[PDB]
């Protein structure tokens, strides 16, 4: 009856790094979020959904037996090897509850998309860490273990139908390279990034995010990566991306399901990303992708680290899906300008709205 859905469940508190309790991946990123939702009077508005484990066979949609087995045996791990095994991958830490918690930011997803599909709800919110979108097929990586949006996208699949034609926008400041790679060759799955890329001196550090890869056979064209250069990028710059590049290739693509990549660490304030988008400008992206798939939007939050600026994000986010008025509202910069004619030119091949 209420026509959004939220998922969050405390559990996925309990990933946490033993040797810093103050790494930025912080437990209670999702707390404030949740505790925000409640301050704003979103939360008697929204459909609880329960969180769930993915079973290992829903693992297996995106990832490796190999990688599904190893971030399973660190459940019974002692500090000493949590540490040692933790350092084999780039930016990971790992506790006893890290693969409990990240089988429940899948499974919450995976219960959000059913509950979309099925018409319980029309969209909805996960409030889940820890986050998916680095993730590969066969590693874990940048506070990644499992491709949370990228195993939705195919869970979605395979309760509907093979070809059901799913968009994965991902805002998060970080380019999604394991969303990239699981999705590279495939026309039923596109991939739109935009991320800050400062010619590959930005995390991950590969030219894989620069706006020239494309997809491969089947899949070229249905990967769309907006690098930014040389500039602290905020509301106008990423606006003007969703009305030249992702709402005209969107519409064209004409999803039946759209899944957000939710990072907030573009957000001003945030001290990895060093942008300055706004809550408000989050919002107006939101309500833009809710004209797609007959407003059937689930947003899946992945990093942001300034606790104010995400939990104010993603609540107006929340609140678009709603249904509820955006608030109001800068000249483009010039390297945002020169970005976007790049992807431009690099898609033309592909989009005819273009
Ligand atoms: O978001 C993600 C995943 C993030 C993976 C990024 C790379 O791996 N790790 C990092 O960059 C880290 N950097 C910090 C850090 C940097 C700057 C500051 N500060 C600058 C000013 C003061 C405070 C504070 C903390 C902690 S770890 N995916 O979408
Ligand atoms: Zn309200
Ligand atoms: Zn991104
Ligand atoms: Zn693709
Ligand atoms: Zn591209
Ligand atoms: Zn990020």
């Amino acid at each position: 009856s209420p026509i959004t859905g939220l998922v969050y469940d405390q559990r996925m508190m309990l990933h946490h790094n033993m040797w810093d309790s103050h790494h930025p991946e912080l437990p209670q990123r999702i707390s404030r979020i949740f505790s925000r939702h409640e301050e704003l009077r979103l939360l008697s508005r929204c459909h609880r959904i329960p969180a769930r484990l993915a079973t290992e066979e829903e693992l297996a949609l995106c990832h490796s037996s190999k990688h599904i087995s190893i971030i399973k045996s660190s459940e019974h791990m002692k500090p000493r090897d949590l540490n040692r095994l933790g350092d084999e991958y780039n930016s990971i830490f790992i506790s006893n509850e890290s693969y409990t918690c990240a089988l429940l930011a899948a499974g919450s997803c995976f219960n959000s998309a059913q509950a979309i599909l099925t018409g319980q709800v029309r969209n909805a919110v996960a409030i889940v860490r820890p986050p998916g979108h680095h993730a590969e097929k066969d590693t874990a990586c940048g506070f990644c273990f499992f491709n949370t949006a990228a195993l939705t996208a195919r869970y979605a699949q395979s309760i509907t139908r093979e070809s059901l034609r799913v968009l994965i926008v991902d805002w998060d400041v970080h380019h999604g390279n394991g969303t990239q790679h699981i999705f590279e060759e495939d026309d039923s799955v596109l991939y739109i990034s935009l991320h800050r890329y400062e010619d590959g001196a930005f995390f991950p550090n590969s030219e894989d995010a620069n706006y020239d890869k494309v997809g491969l056979g089947k899949g070229r064209g249905y990967n769309v990566n907006i690098p930014w250069n040389g500039g602290k990028m905020g509301d106008p710059e990423y606006m003007a991306a969703f009305h030249h590049l992702v709402m005209p290739i969107a519409r064209e693509f004409a999803p039946e399901l759209v899944l957000v990549s939710a990072g907030f660490d573009a957000a001003r304030g945030d001290p990895l990303g060093g942008f300055q988008v706004t809550p408000e400008g989050y919002a107006h992206l939101t309500h833009q992708l809710m004209s797609l798939a007959a407003g059937r939007v689930l947003i899946i939050l992945e990093g942001g680290y300034n606790l104010t600026s995400i939990s104010e994000s993603m609540s107006m986010c929340t609140s678009m899906l709603l249904g509820d008025s955006p608030p109001s509202l800068t000249p483009l910069k010039t390297s945002a300008t020169v970005s976007i004619n790049n992807v431009l030119r690099a898609h033309a091949p592909f989009w005819s709205s273009l």
